[PDB]
């Protein structure tokens, strides 16, 4: 007396190297898979591993094939998607995620094929909320259970694992299946069992295994089908929510990479959906192939540094390219949409440039804007004699203005004369940099200003800044940097004081791109009794600024044992050397910015590295125990705790608080921490290491880092709890600067003065504004930080939103109205119409 079981055997690809290697390798893959699903008609279909790209990929190489790809996705013979690219999803944005379901998507109407489950063949708790708002409820990940995300959106999930392998004969394949089968049931949770097949003949062997067995079903089959079979008779299994070396290998990658993000997110794309208002187009097919090129640096053997040297010079390419579409497209935004803007207002030789708060928080900050004060045309003289009249010239003082005509504090920060040119003519131009204290901008908003010739108004007040005793404050903190060049830093408003911030902690690393290795006799090098030079830079009522220099004695690499253990591939827990004794000076220089109308402090670290095997990082200590603290995650601020040690990855910022007090220390592209068991916060600036690690033994000598680094990160304290998200908000900000152009006098259709988008305030992260593709609505999309139902109310100008829709910009199902809270950790979008 038994019961029936049904075996779905799936094939799929199962597969260090330069691009191009494993390019031609994909080619052979892709060739063999298709002469299958040419000749054997009784092969049910393959799985084609979850990205889009692998057609792409196949057909730039082999495009009279095309019409076979077609068929084949159109009879359900090959299943595609639904990502653009197998993303290694921890490391890139909360936006760059959402944009390869968004492509991925895309790709797959364009093929006709339907939507697959999401794949995770090798490896953030916001996915099952935002696999639902892709439409991929179910997913894949290398027996099956619920996982539920921060908002109680719940996601079926499928545990799979691979246990030509396969026997030609009856005795063999018996045991042989009768041994896989165990394997099988000792996790399955039905009667419906999952059996993958890896690939690099299938329908000869599956009929054996029907021959064999009386109450096993052998079928070739597919995920979608295998997906409705088991969930029907489910029965139990639910997790929740939630090595990290990688987060700072290569560092300048993790760099570029938020660079190029926060100029297509934050940047081009908000300017390029106003712009719109105006042209009457937007840039979508541009704007694609940017997002493509930046997600091809995304893999999980790519961005994370932690692969060979031509891989990640090839990555350097793509991250300048899209880069470098990212300016193009922000710069047509801005030229469009100064051009409509009425600047008539201004006086007859006033010089007209304008501001943005491209982002969704209110912006405070004192920023520069260069403008340009003179212009001689080479049709006007020799080149050479342009340059010197302009450069001998000497310069009138200047005021800003508003649009009603009102002086404007500023101050010339510095004058230039080089060369230019323009469309749509080559010149000699003079300019000056005038610094503006910018004290809470809206977000999504503009206003206008001028340079003119007069008495600049002078910023009044304090000095922040009294360099007697390298000290400076505002209403909101007070600083010391001690002769240790660390701070010791008082909140005016909470009374709580903090101490050996911004100490700098170098360590020997002999471990390799995937993991950090400390030499065992190693106690570390510190600027705790080093003799900081300190000089004040800057002090005015409105901004101050001190540079901090430090030379430590460091050894110049490891020893000469780490190359014979990494050439006998010497297990790195189990090595010897040590750091060098050949010491040599290394200079640590830092800017310390502080500004009038906000709590922030800004850190600005240059160092020119030029030694081997090691580690920088600089601590915050924190004077609060606890078991946890908070990190910034994907669409959500993630509660961790806090192999003797215990790297993790952040994106904006970190946080320890108390019931009492908080410290964020906030970063660019700065992804690894540690919490260390007193408290202290202690991000990794740079990791210098010579190999690759895993398997084998492969050199990566450009993974020493070697070269000029400057490093932007910065503080925030707060209070009760409750003041933690505005330091969180803020730190979002801080990573968005204003975009300053400069434009002619001329009369225009648009005010000089306007808000685009009136945003709801309170605790929400701010994330996109776009447009759809054919349908050129305007997308805005953000989050909720917190646990907490929100009100939240979106306007553009008067108008209120339409709908709300999901990640791929559809109407949610089922309708929720715009009018309603933003729900506990919700990811919201809404389109204008
Ligand atoms: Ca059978």
């Amino acid at each position: 007396a038994m019961t029936k079981k049904k075996v779905y055997i799936v094939s799929h690809s199962h597969w260090y190297l330069p691009y191009e290697e494993h390019h031609m390798r994909l080619i052979e893959l892709v060739d063999n898979v298709l002469d299958l699903i040419e000749n054997d008609p009784e092969f049910n279909s393959f799985h084609l591993d979850g990205q889009t790209i692998i057609l792409d990929d196949y057909l730039q190489v082999r495009p009279e094939k095309k019409e076979a790809v077609k068929k084949a996705v159109q009879a359900g013979k090959l299943k595609i998607g639904p990502f653009y690219i197998l993303q290694d999803d921890f490391l890139i944005s909360s936006e760059s995620n959402v944009r390869n379901m968004l492509i991925g998507h895309l790709e797959s109407q364009k093929w006709g094929a339907p939507v697959q489950l999401g794949y995770f063949p090798d490896t953030m708790g916001q996915t099952p909320q935002m696999m639902q708002l892709a439409n991929l409820p179910a997913a894949a990940f290398g027996s099956e259970m619920w996982w539920e995300g921060p908002d109680q959106t719940k996601i079926f999930g499928l545990l799979f694992a691979n246990w030509n392998e396969i026997p030609s004969e009856k005795e063999a394949a018996i045991a042989f299946w009768k041994q896989k089968l165990a394997d099988v049931e000792r996790y399955a949770s039905t009667n419906h069992l999952l059996m993958m097949n890896g690939v690099d003949d299938i329908t000869k062997a599956i009929a054996l295994a029907n021959e064999l067995f009386p109450e096993y079903e052998f079928i070739h089959s597919n995920f979608d089908d295998y997906l409705k079979a088991v969930q029907e008779e489910l029965p139990l299994g639910t997790v929740t929510g939630e090595l990290a070396n990688t987060s700072s290998a290569r560092v300048y990658l993790k760099q570029w990479n938020t660079k190029v993000q926060r100029q297509l997110e934050n940047i081009a794309e908000p300017l390029a959906a106003m712009a719109y208002e105006v042209t009457g187009d937007y840039p979508h097919d541009q704007f694609d192939y940017a997002w493509k090129t930046l997600l091809q640096n995304h893999p999980h053997d790519s961005i994370c540094g932690c692969s060979v040297d031509e891989v990640h010079r090839g990555m350097m390419t793509r991250f300048e390219n899209a880069n470098d579409v990212g300016h193009f497209l922000a710069d047509e935004a801005t030229r469009q949409l100064t051009e409509a803007i009425d600047t008539s207002v201004f006086p007859e030789k006033a010089h007209p440039f304008v501001l943005f708060n491209t982002s969704g928080y209110q912006k405070t900050e004192v920023v520069t804007v260069e403008v340009e004060i003179e212009r001689l045309p080479f049709y006007t003289g020799k080149p050479e004699d342009l340059y010197h009249e302009l450069k001998q010239k000497a310069t009138p003082d200047y005021q800003v203005i508003d649009p009603t005509g009102k002086a404007v504090a500023s101050r010339i920060v510095k004058e230039d004369v080089r060369f230019g040119y323009d469309l749509p003519q080559p010149y000699m131009a003079k300019y000056l940099t005038v610094e503006l204290s910018v004290k809470e901008m809206a977000p999504f908003s503009w206003d206008s200003f001028a340079l003119i010739q007069g008495e600049t108004k002078a910023f009044e007040g304090s000095l922040l800044a009294q360099p007697a005793t390298n000290e400076m404050e505002n209403e909101f903190i007070q600083v010391k940097i001690e002769n240790n060049g660390s701070l010791t830093i008082a909140d005016k408003k909470t009374g709580e004081t903090f101490s050996k911030l911004l100490t700098f902690e170098d360590t020997g690393d002999i471990g390799n791109e995937y993991i950090f290795f400390k030499p065992t006799e190693d106690q570390g090098i510190t600027t705790e009794n080093v003799t900081a030079e300190i000089t004040n830079k800057e002090n005015s009522p409105v901004k101050a600024s001190y540079q901090i220099k430090q030379t430590v004695m460091l050894p110049v690499a490891a020893d000469e044992r780490l190359e014979e253990e990494q050439k006998a591939v010497r297990e790195f827990r189990e090595r010897l050397a040590q750091r060098s004794t050949t010491l040599r000076p290394f200079e640590i220089t830092t800017m310390v910015t502080m500004i009038k109308e906000s709590n922030q402090l800004f850190f600005e670290t240059t160092i020119n590295n030029q030694i081997k095997d090691h580690r920088l990082r600089v601590l915050f200590p924190t004077g609060m125990v606890t078991e946890t603290h908070e990190a910034d995650s994907i669409y959500e601020v993630v509660t961790r705790p806090n192999n003797p040690t215990n790297p993790q990855h952040q994106q904006a910022f970190v946080n320890v608080h108390d019931q009492n007090k908080g410290v964020t220390i906030f970063n660019e592209g700065l992804n690894e921490y540690e919490v260390l068991a007193d408290g202290t916060i202690a991000v990794t600036l740079i990791r210098c290491v010579g190999e690759l690690g895993d398997w084998g033994y492969f050199a990566t000598p450009e993974a020493q880092c070697q070269g000029e680094y400057t490093f932007k990160y910065g503080l925030s304290l707060h209070g009760k709890p409750e003041e933690r998200f505005a330091t969180y908000q803020q730190a979002y900000s801080a990573q968005i600067p204003f975009t300053a152009a400069t434009t002619a006098r001329h009369e225009g259709k648009l005010a000089p003065n306007h808000v685009y988008l009136t945003t709801a305030e309170g605790p929400i992260g701010w994330t996109a504004v776009k447009r759809q593709e054919q349908t050129n609505h305007l997308v805005v999309r953000g989050f909720n930080l917190t646990a907490q139902n929100i009100p939240c109310e979106l306007h553009k100008e008067t108008q209120p939103a339409t709908c709300l829709t999901n990640v791929l910009e559809e109407p949610l199902t089922p309708a929720i109205e715009v009018d309603a809270p933003l729900r506990p950790f919700e990811i919201r979008t809404w389109r204008f119409e």
